[PDB]
């Protein structure tokens, strides 16, 4: 029979190699199915953006005001293994 791993937060089942995505609170993790006898998974957002309670892969853009309310940004997922962006206005 095929080993597994069982996700607690997708509620799913995966098979050794597969990766999914990990919704948990205002997150989403990259997360791969290991297991080693005991369903181990490894997760990961070293690739995302979590910003404004939305979660970002690397290149992902955003609108969001300027402080002052007078225009409009666009912001980027740069990521650099930190969660960076930077905005410009449009």
């Amino acid at each position: 029979a095929e080993e597994t791993c069982f996700d607690k937060y997708t509620g799913n089942t995966y098979r050794v190699g597969d990766t999914y995505e990990r919704p948990k609170d205002s997150m989403i993790w990259d997360c791969t199915c290991i297991g080693a006898g005991r369903g181990r998974i490894s997760c990961t957002i070293a690739n995302r953006c979590h910003e404004g309670g939305q979660s970002y892969k690397i290149g992902d853009t955003w609108r969001r005001p300027h402080e002052t309310g007078g225009y409009m940004l666009e912001c980027v997922c740069l990521g650099n293994g930190k969660g960076e962006w930077t905005c410009k206005p449009i």
